[PDB]
Parts: structure tokens; sequence; C-alpha cells
């Protein structure tokens, strides 16, 4: 049998380009080689607080992403995670060899904590271990994320290995897959900061569903810096915008730096801007042609989530027994 | 009739203050109200623990329950672990509680997350069955409390998904103090072991904890119950009235002109002559391995079907996409 992949995305705000290039890119490119199992994360989207018929339609909206990005039903598992009980189960489990240390030193619930000042849940505190719960339920080998989930996947494999340790061989110790470009697809106001699929300042964020001419627009006012001449060459510290720009152009062409250095010489940011546009503009008019298709299709939806959640539920039963036959509870007969 | 919602631990070590106390009390209103009993093995795992001692402990809890009257065709028993809603609905729950609710209740960074995050599942537990009473002691006051203010704000947002549960007010009314220290009530949580009797004590095990039990330096002695000067002796009066449905008086009557000797060799031979009874019908439970397994599936699937409208009503109202069978 293949190596086991696994990777999920939250039904919260609008999918960014930033969540393409670090996840969902990847997601579909390891289809035939890897055993891939793909959720929609709704259990943690609630750690922030939605509106229900948002929340609902969220999920339809990313079900129907994963299919516009070319995420095959045929091939891999595509299932939400509430569909899935075991989830749940295996993340109360595991809240039991996790330490409250680990959970408090989180960037990510910092970060939340901050964002979300009126509503610091015990949700978003436990969030890490809902996620290894989600990993370790499928025997996952690899798990593709952007560059913000290393420090919830460093603690997966702590977990892993620790129950390991006492019990057996009963999980798989995973492995993250984050790309070598568009890791970390920053803000286009603001280049220090990673663009988040929640920032009110839309300018900031490309939209996946975002009108591309909007897009195109958002590109041309990013900000770049005052060198003089204007330069085309790679350094976060002192170029973030432009920087950002020649990380989000290799990412969707798959050239390199050091390659799209010697393209530009000679030219300015016109010439850099002009490309990315040109770039991005044209994913998002074919992957919203794609989109519509698939997202007003509802028996199609409705298959899909059928079919996925029996084929995850196979999986995480087998685990779970497992996990409940280690720790010592009496089987459910 | 009103639902009430049980939390049985598999790892407690129950005494016979726990029996003629409070399980012998709802033994008698299994017909007055819809009693649910849950074996808690998801809280038993936040203290790390001999996974073949859980499953024993699980059965066994299973079996002395059974054995103190709790009967499976009019209470609902089974194990928690056994109906997934309660994991489920203890995340959705996680979400509409506040850290800070957490950090508070009554408590540095080596502890782990099952043991901060328990008083959640806690609650799950019971807003699950649209329970209307807890029986809960003083120390989990605080928990009952969290549960009827997540019950409360969810309710607030989302419209009346969940009952608040109130706590059962009315006490036992039998009196049950440690042999060594009488001042204290004694308590399966006692480390001092001397200080109980467990329900599975054979009769020699009984004689030598209650010949060492602490009475007064009267002269000349004498069999009165007096709590603030007699505590010891007080002790074994009341004991000695729970088991044999005397009363304190008649007993003071029964042994007047008797020292603290007969009293206790009395003592002895009614908790025994109880515990006998209890003994026999938990053995023959317990080593009916396929009996145990039919109460567990028959609950478990009680529970289910009520746990699973509830957490449908849940998931409705968060706006979670419907599951597609
Ligand atoms: N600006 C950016 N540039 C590049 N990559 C980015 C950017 N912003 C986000 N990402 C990545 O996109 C994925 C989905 O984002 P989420 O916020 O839903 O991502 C999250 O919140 C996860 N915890 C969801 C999750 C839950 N359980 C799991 C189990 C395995 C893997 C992932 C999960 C993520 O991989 C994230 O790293
Ligand atoms: C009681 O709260 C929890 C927390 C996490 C999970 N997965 C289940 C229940």
């Amino acid at each position: 049998t293949k190596p086991i992949v696994f990777s999920g995305a939250q039904p919260s705000g609008e999918l960014t380009i930033g969540n393409y290039m670090g996840a969902l890119r990847q997601w579909v490119n390891m289809q035939d080689d890897y055993h891939c199992i793909y959720c929609i994360v709704d259990q943690h989207a609630i750690t922030v607080r939605q509106d229900a018929q948002k929340l609902r339609k969220a999920t339809l909206d990313t079900l129907a992403l994963y299919l516009a990005c070319g995420i095959d039903p045929e091939k891999s598992t595509i299932f939400v995670q509430s569909h899935v009980p075991e989830h749940a189960q295996l993340g109360w489990a595991l809240n039991c060899y996790t330490y409250f240390g680990e959970l408090s030193r989180m960037t990510q619930f910092k970060d939340k904590s901050a964002r979300y000042a009126e509503n610091i849940n015990a949700g978003l505190f436990d969030y890490p271990v809902l996620m290894a719960a989600d990993i370790l339920l499928y025997q996952t080998n690899l798990v593709p994320v952007g560059e913000d989930q290393k420090q919830h996947l460093e603690l997966s494999r702590d977990i892993a290995q620790r129950f390991n340790a006492l019990y057996g061989e009963i999980f798989k110790v995973p492995e993250p897959f984050i790309p070598k470009s568009g890791a970390r697809v920053m803000s286009l106001l603001e280049p220090t900061k990673k663009m988040s699929k929640s920032d009110d300042n839309r300018n900031n964020v490309i939209g996946l569903l975002e009108d591309p001419k909007s897009v195109v627009k958002k590109i041309k006012r990013a900000v770049t810096d005052s060198d003089e001449p204007p330069v085309v060459r790679y350094d976060v510290q002192n170029k973030a915008g432009v920087s950002n720009l020649l990380d989000i152009l290799s990412a969707v062409t798959g050239q390199s730096i050091p390659e799209l250095e010697k393209q530009f010489e000679g030219k300015m940011y016109g010439h850099l801007k002009g490309e990315v546009a040109d770039a991005v503009s044209g994913m998002l008019t074919e992957l919203q042609e794609r989109y519509h298709r698939f997202r007003n299709d509802e028996a199609f939806l409705q298959q899909v989530m059928k079919d996925g959640a029996e084929k995850a539920s196979a999986h995480a039963s087998r685990t779970l027994k497992a996990v409940y036959e280690a720790i010592g509870f009496v089987a459910k007969r």
C-alpha cells in the first residue's frame, strides 16, 4: 500500500492565494504518488465564532474549491471533519498525552488570542490536539502544509512518539511537506505579516474567489521599497514586498528565484508586477470557471461527502480501536 | 420523569459511606426519575494508569453498581467511551467555554491537557441527555456551575437546545465518618485506608478496622450519641443505625450498661452482614462476562439514541453540514 498523505483546511474566511501555494497546490500534485486524504476541518473552524449560515456555506465553498483545484474524488478521499466522530474521540484521548505547557507555548494560540480577545475559548487553546488527532487517525506519513503549521506538526510528532513509546506501534510519526517557495505568502500592503484569509483589509489578500480584475489592481498597489534604482532582487529583510512578489511568481510558474532574478535584470517593479498579475489573474479565472460547475451541483457535492466520509471512517475506526485497546478501555461490541 | 445524570469513576474504591449514603438513596428512586449512570473511562485517563487495570476497574465498577441494586431495565448504565457523542459534544462546547473559566477552576505547565479540559467533557456528559438534575458533592459544585453557564450561553445564541441542569439538593441522611478521624467524613478518596470500610472487605478485615476505631475516654464508658464530645462512639451508632434501620434512641437503650467492645462487635457483625449479601451479588455479576457485555451494549444503545438527538440539534444550530448516511 502507498504511504498516506493527510491535510486539511478550515471553512472560515475565504481561502487565499496563500492557502493555495502553501497547501492546496501540493495536495493536487501528490494524488497519484501517495494515498491522499483531504479534510474540510469544520470543527477547527468553530474555534473562531462564525454565523451558522456562513459556516455551512463556507464548508461547501471549500469542498467545491478542492474540486476546482483538481482534487479528484476518484483518487483522493475528501470529507468533512465533523462527519467522522473519531476525530473528536481521538482528540479527547490525546489531550491526556499532551502537556499544558506545549499548548500555551503555541504561536498560533497567542496570535489568535490577540485578534479575538473577546473569545479566547478552550477550543482555540486545545486546537493543536484535535489537529494531531486528525493526522494520527489515518496512519499519516506526509502532511502538506504551509510554514505557519510547522509548530502544530512538531507537536503531532511528539504526541505520536510519546504515545508509541508507552503502547507500541499504534501511530505513524508524520513528516511535514512544506514547499520550497510559497510556503508563507505575505500580505500585499504589509509584507512583514503573513497573508491571512481573515484580514478585514481585503487589499492585503488575493482571494481564490475574488474577482481577478480586483486582484490585478491589488498586485499593482502592493508595497515594494525605496531602492534607487529599483532592482528585482530577493532580500526579505530590506525588500520584503519585492521578495514576496518573486516568491509568488516562483511558486506559480515553478521557476527558481535566482532564475527570476536573471530574468528581471535591468527591469524594474512594473515588469515584476505585470508578470505576477499575469500568472495569478490566469490561475484564478480558470479556477473560478471549474468552481461554479462543482459548487452549484449539490447532488455531486453530497455524493463526494458521503463517499469520502465512508472511506475515512474505515481508516479512522481501525486506528481508534487500537488506541482504545492500548489505553485500556473496554471495547464496544 | 426528570432526567438524572451521574458519572461513576472506574477506579473509585467504594465505601459503606458511598453505599448507605448516596447509592442506597438512588437505588430506591429508579422509578421516580429517569436515571443515567455513566462509567467515566474518558475522565479516568486524565490520570496516567495501567491499561489492564483500567479495563478491569471499568467492569468491577459496573458489577458493583449492579450489585448495589442499579437495575439496567429501569435505569441506563453504560461506559462513557462507548458513546462517541460525549467526545463530539465535548469538542463543540470547548468552543463556547472561556479559557479563563478553566484556568479559574480550583487547580504548573506539566499537567496534561485532559486534566485542564475535563470540566468541559463533564458539561457535555450532562448536557447530552437533557439532564434536569445532577447529584454532586461539594468538590464538583464548580463543575456543575460551569455546565449551567455553558448551557445558558449556548442557548442564548442558538435557542433552547439544552436543559439547564440543577443540583439534586436533598442529602441521603446516612452519616458515616472516618474511623480514626471521627470529625471527617468517610471518603472513597482517603489515602489512609484504616479510616474507611470498602464494600469488598471480608468479615476479618471489618472486625480489625472497627476494633481500631477511635472512641472517647469517658468513665464509665457510655454508649450515648454526642457528636461534639463523643465523636467516635456516635459514628459507631450512626453506622449501626444506617445498617439496621434502628433509631439512635433505640440503640442507646439497647447498649445501656454496655462497654465500647460490645458496640464494636455489633457494628462489625452488622456491616459484614450487609456486605456479604452485596458481595454475593457482585461476584455473581462480575464473573458473568456475557451478562456484563449485554448490559453495556443495551445501555450504550439507549444512551446513543438520546445523545445523538441532542448532538444533531447542537450540530444544526452551529451550522455544520449534516452527515450523509
Ligand atoms: N499566507 C500563507 N502562505 C502559505 N500558506 C498558507 C498561508 N496561510 C495559510 N497557509 C496554509 O494553508 C493551509 C490552510 O490554512 P488554514 O488556516 O485553513 O490552516 C489551518 O488552520 C490548519 N490548522 C488546518 C488543519 C486542521 N487539521 C489539520 C491536519 C493536518 C493539516 C492541516 C490541518 C495550511 O496548511 C496553512 O499552513
Ligand atoms: C471535552 O472537550 C473535548 C476536547 C477535545 C475533544 N476532541 C473532545 C472533547
